[PDB]
């Protein structure tokens, strides 16, 4: 139908054409060349944009090439593992045969080193090969893979016995290799989060570590490069000087040329000659604006004397010579405009299909799809992003009578049929050559947009890190009950008689070093108390945490009024359960009119099931600012109302407490639900009436500021309280409006926690919640740590009143309110300008929140009032003058006083001189300036714990660290206030140390250190045989160290028996076992199962070996000298225990 170029620089240009029908085309074109092809994207969030949807239509091979996604002249690293991924199409490009690649220009203009080094450097191993261990690594040092003792990404390498570990920078997979008398065993393959074996290979291609050699020829000749070029200085941060310390710098990546004679060869020195080119636009232009824009970091980043930059013509082609090498093949030209009707032009027969939105407000949607239809005369495919998606589109195509019939070959359209494919396409088109039609979801549903939070390697890690990352980080602080807090020193084996056991390293101050056993690992805990700049190293012997244990103790004690109510009424009274509505709230939910976020739809379940359960529920909603935060609360509000509950919000403000009474009035615009407020905006009579009204239950949901806490409301059923932003609250505050309703379902909201609070999130006596994955265009809000300068006032005025929103100004000094927007309304006599102070009229204070909510000024000169929640989404600069006495929580929270929409937030934050600025908020504003990303919000609670501390764990003051001991010691003493309220045992029943079973055999009993190198590793398998309960757990234990470690040792197999054995003593009674060389001592229990009779029956059949020891102990007299025998003997002492047991 067309014609193929076939000379060297041959074209076909395009022209009357639309997006993805370019795709389409490309598809096709590439169907008719037997070879393989690049396509050429102007950007490369076109090009996965671009990827799947030819993937979309592919039977060939869609491949991306990703670039590093840095600034040009960066100064970090790009993720390895696309690199390796390049480094795949590196090693894979002067070998194709069909399919096709795809890279854009900037991605085009980097010269890579060759592929004979390429092909040199990575090899091959094979199943059955005679292969020397230590060989092949001396091959990976080659390679450069990095040795690491738990290896995550490529280059990375691990020892363990016969095996050699490693993830290889071609593959997506890691391989085990256990080698055996110089020869390859095994090649065996897994996931490394599952650390278990997936399957066999019996061959690996390994590419080496790394693109680019750093071997000793390779640092030598970068030196001389290095040196006939660049400057070289002493100074050790000279990059220079690292990469002759052979180590790695974090923006190397530019600096690569530094290897070569040769110039580096571009990717088109990789071209065969089957090779396709493909444009889409004057790529040239855009060439032209990368090469200024890299030009211009050339200039800037070019006066570094600490990071040199080699020529931009060094690194990268320029357009002009580039386009002479475009000469070399044929290239097909690609132009949505028409073209004029020279040769070579094409303009093949598409059109735009006109848009065919849903009109859902009036009765016919789908009357234009109609008309579009019987005006049609073929076939109409209907792309579909899912099969989740395809039942929607069944929801609509029910009503238009019409239903497609599902297929997977474009060509087997025929005439009048409606078809459909699973497919994201973005929009439909006209057919004029075939006459097809064909349908997607953005030409539907609106702007169908994907919101693009990473890239698919790396992201921001808010679930598994934390959770990854929570203990045993060396240096950090870690608490022992019966010392005080140290810091972790390393872990290490020591003989104390013949037992040279192992034993953790904890310093003091004066370098006090204590050796921990491992049996006693549960009397460590990690520091709650953050304070990670400083934290109280007490001294051995220093008596002061034994004094801070019997203060805590004393406030821990059972008659504290506080809570033991709350616990009486635990051990006494319960809690209501909630009813769901399978139906009447999906009504509701069609009255949601947005689209919930996947993390927060999760949100929504975890609230509502555990509103449907009987307990008082206690939950926490700690989100993103802006995030639908009030939908997670009118969800639960609605099926507290459908149980008609008395619903009680609480707010610290009357400003966004009638913010959210107006949110309350227009979402439940339908349903017969009392919404009321009592606040100070209600009279002295009219909140008397809606107090009155609570009093009698009509109102189903009320609204309050700490009017709440005045021992004035009583509902006549309360069940759902719902706190929002409780860190302004006080504990006081929050246990006053707990102590009220006792089975009430406490639900509590914020943006950012109290670090007290905080502590006891993570800590999980109550529930935990993070939101992410913002709605619309939520964005990174610009931090200004500037000083206080009238230009950057002018600037950033004049800026956002251009933009079109409005401007916040922080001042919080009410005695000069009054002069500072005075002066500021003629020092900007552009602006509109009111004031904001709660120590003037509150309803003087409604009128100016009047005028700003419906933008009837720009600039606000007002105190940290704004502070209180205030929604305002046009508003996107605030201007803080004065930054130096304010919490970097409430920075924070007034840096989400700006976005919330499509429009860019700036943040200034105007700051005296740094010398008289503070001595803490140049911490704090190298914190709200170094912490701007996706989910944030959690980051800086966690600077927030450590930088104020958590409080008392029931009292007051809960910024400090206020002796803090550990949440989890309040497990300890509120089990002991359990033990106490039992009324048989005492507060002096404080079962402190409670070891509960002990066995001892006196073997050396470990994890060998050679055997497992990783402390963390190691420790946490100590923490698995701890924790290990069943002989089940332990065959688990024992067949995953075999499988992801292969051998089996002495101590490790003994000490697996021995946690065996006290699970025995566990079922079998056994408080206490003493054994050595000659025997040993049994101490029995009480409601246990031992034979009288038969232990009568051993003792008078072997008095030899036996004599009493008490009525409850017992010394047996075994000639215990082989270690095997005293295993046997054990083992089957309790075997015989377990028989005849009673």
């Amino acid at each position: 139908r067309y014609t193929l170029p076939v000379k060297a620089g041959e074209q076909r240009l395009l022209g009357e054409l639309t997006g993805a029908a370019c795709a389409t085309l490309v598809a096709e074109i590439a169907e008719r060349h037997a070879g393989p092809v690049v396509l050429i994207a102007p950007d490369m969030q076109n090009a996965l944009r671009l990827h799947d949807e030819i993937s979309q239509f592919t039977d060939q091979m869609v491949m991306n090439l990703a670039d590093w996604e840095t600034l040009p002249y960066d100064s970090f690293s790009p993720h390895q593992d696309i690199i390796s991924s390049r480094l795949s199409t590196l090693y894979q490009l002067p070998t194709m045969q069909r399919g096709v690649l795809i890279v854009p220009v900037n991605t085009l203009m980097q010269r890579v080193c060759p592929h004979s080094f390429l092909h040199g450097h990575a090899l091959v191993m094979k199943k059955g090969q005679r292969l020397s261990r230590d060989a092949l690594r001396t091959q990976l040092d080659s390679a450069g893979y990095r040795h690491v003792d738990q290896v995550m990404e490529h280059g990375e390498y691990a020892t363990r016995g016969a095996l050699l570990d490693l993830f290889p920078m071609g593959s997506e997979l890691p391989y085990r290799l256990d080698f055996f008398d110089d020869e390859i065993d095994s090649l065996r393959v897994f996931d490394v989060d599952s650390q278990r074996t997936l399957e066999e290979v019996e061959a690996i291609n390994l590419l080496p570590a790394h693109e680019f050699p750093t071997d000793k020829a390779a640092i030598e000749l970068f030196r001389s490069q290095w040196r006939d070029t660049f400057e070289v200085k002493r100074d050790p941060e000279h990059i220079y000087q690292q990469v002759s310390k052979g180590t790695l710098p974090a923006g190397i990546e530019y600096w690569q040329p530094l290897f070569f004679s040769e110039p580096l060869p571009p990717l088109f020195s990789y071209f065969p000659a089957n090779t396709l080119l493909v444009n889409t636009g004057d790529l040239e232009t855009s060439a032209e604006r990368f090469q200024a824009d890299t030009l211009a970091r050339f200039e800037n980043r070019g006066v570094d004397p600490m990071r040199p930059l080699l020529p931009p013509q060094s690194l990268w082609l320029r357009v002009d010579e580039l386009f002479s090498e475009l000469k070399n093949w044929p290239r097909v030209q690609l132009k949505t405009e028409h073209l004029p009707t020279k040769a070579a032009n094409a303009n093949l027969g598409f059109q735009k299909l006109p848009d065919l939105a849903v009109q859902a407000q009036q009765k016919a949607p789908l009357d234009a799809l109609r008309k579009f239809l019987e005006t049609f005369d073929g076939p109409v495919v209907f792309s579909v992003e899912s099969e989740g998606r395809r039942e929607a589109l069944g929801e609509l195509l029910a009503r238009i009578k019409i239903a497609p019939q599902r297929i997977m070959r474009l060509d087997e359209a025929s005439d009048r049929g409606r078809y459909l494919m699973i497919g994201a396409a973005e929009h439909g088109f006209v057919d004029t050559v075939r006459n097809l039609a064909l349908i997607c979801e953005s030409d539907l549903l609106g702007e169908r947009v994907a919101r693009r939070r990473q890239d698919s390697r790396r992201t921001i890690n808010p679930d598994t890190l934390i959770r990854n990352l929570a203990e045993l980080h060396i240096g950090q602080p870690v608490v022992h009950l019966e010392h005080g807090v140290g810091r972790y020193a390393g872990m290490t084996t020591l003989e104390a008689g013949g037992i040279t056991g192992e034993y953790l390293m904890l310093t003091y101050a004066n370098d006090a070093k204590l050796y921990v056993p491992v049996s006693s690992l549960h009397l460590i805990s990690r520091y709650a108390g953050g304070a990670e700049e400083n934290a109280p190293l007490h001294k051995l012997g220093g008596d002061a945490w034994s004094r801070a244990r019997q203060k805590a103790a004393e406030k821990v004690r059972d008659v504290a009024a506080e809570l033991l109510d709350i616990y009486a009424q635990r051990a006494a009274k319960e809690g209501f359960a909630f009813k769901h509505d399978r139906e009447q709230y999906q009504l509701f939910c069609d009255s949601f009119p947005f689209e919930t976020t996947p993390d927060q739809a999760q949100a929504i379940n975890a609230v509502l099931s555990d509103m449907c359960q009987p307990l008082a529920m206690d939950r926490l909603v700690c989100g993103d600012v802006g995030f639908g935060k009030t939908e997670v609360a009118m969800r639960a509000a609605f099926l507290a109302v459908d149980n008609h509950k008395q619903v009680a919000v609480l707010v610290p403000t009357t400003l966004l407490a009638q913010q959210h009474y107006d949110n309350f009035r227009d979402r439940f615009a339908n349903w017969p639900v009392r919404i009321e407020m009592i606040s100070r905006f209600r009279s002295a009579k009219e909140q008397t009436q809606i107090l009155a009204e609570v009093a009698e239950g009509k109102i189903d949901i009320l609204i309050g500021t700490h009017k709440l806490l005045q021992s004035d409301v009583k509902f006549k059923d309360l069940g759902l309280l719902i706190v929002d932003e409780e860190h302004r609250f006080g504990v006081r505050h929050k246990e006053r409006i707990k102590a009220m309703r006792a089975n009430v379902d406490i639900l509590t909201l914020t943006a950012t926690p109290i670090p007290r609070t905080l502590n006891m999130a993570m800590s999980g006596m109550r529930d935990l919640s993070i939101i992410a994955t913002p709605p619309a265009r939520r964005l990174a809000v610009k931090t200004f740590v500037r000083e206080y300068d009238s230009m950057v006032v002018r600037e950033a005025i004049l800026r956002e009143i251009l933009r079109g929103g409005q401007v916040y100004y922080l001042y919080n000094d009410v005695e000069n309110i009054q002069k500072a927007a005075e002066r500021l309304a003629e020092l900007v006599p552009e602006a509109r300008i009111a004031i904001g102070h709660g120590q003037m009229r509150e309803r003087e204070l409604e009128r100016v929140m009047n005028d700003f909510h419906h933008q009837r000024f720009n600039v606000l000169v007002c105190t940290t009032i704004i502070e209180t929640g205030i929604d305002i989404p046009t508003a996107n600069t605030i201007i803080i003058e004065r930054a130096d006495h304010f919490g970097l929580a409430q920075l924070h929270q007034l840096r989400g006083r700006v976005g919330r929409s499509h429009h860019q937030a700036y943040a200034w934050l105007l700051t005296p001189h740094p010398k008289a600025m503070t001595t803490d908020a140049q911490k704090r504003l190298e914190a709200i300036a170094s912490l701007e990303d996706l989910g944030a919000g959690f980051a800086l609670a966690t600077h927030d714990l450590e930088i104020r501390g958590a409080g008392e764990l029931l009292g007051e003051e809960q910024s400090g660290s206020m002796e803090t001991i550990g949440f989890s010691l309040y497990m300890e003493l509120l089990e002991n206030a359990v033990d106490a309220l039992k009324a048989g045992r005492e507060p002096s029943l404080e079962d402190l140390t409670s070891q509960q079973t002990e066995v001892e055999l006196r073997m050396p009993s470990l994890l060998p250190d050679d055997f497992i190198p990783d402390v963390n590793t190691r420790l946490s398998f100590y923490k698995r045989i701890a924790s290990a309960k069943t002989e089940n757990e332990l065959e688990e234990i024992k067949v995953e160290l075999i499988d992801r470690f292969g051998l089996l040792p002495d101590p490790a197999r003994t000490l697996l028996d021995i946690a065996r054995l006290r699970q025995q003593a566990q079922k079998l009674g056994i408080r206490k076992l003493e054994g050595n060389e000659k025997g040993g001592v049994i101490e029995f229990a009480e409601k246990n199962h031992v034979n009288p009779a038969w232990l009568i029956g051993l003792l008078q059949k072997q008095p030899q070996h036996y004599r009493l020891d008490g009525p409850t102990r017992l010394k047996f007299i075994q000639d215990l000298s082989e270690r095997k025998t005293r295993i046997e003997w054990v083992r089957q002492f309790m075997r015989e225990l377990e028989e005849n047991a009673i």
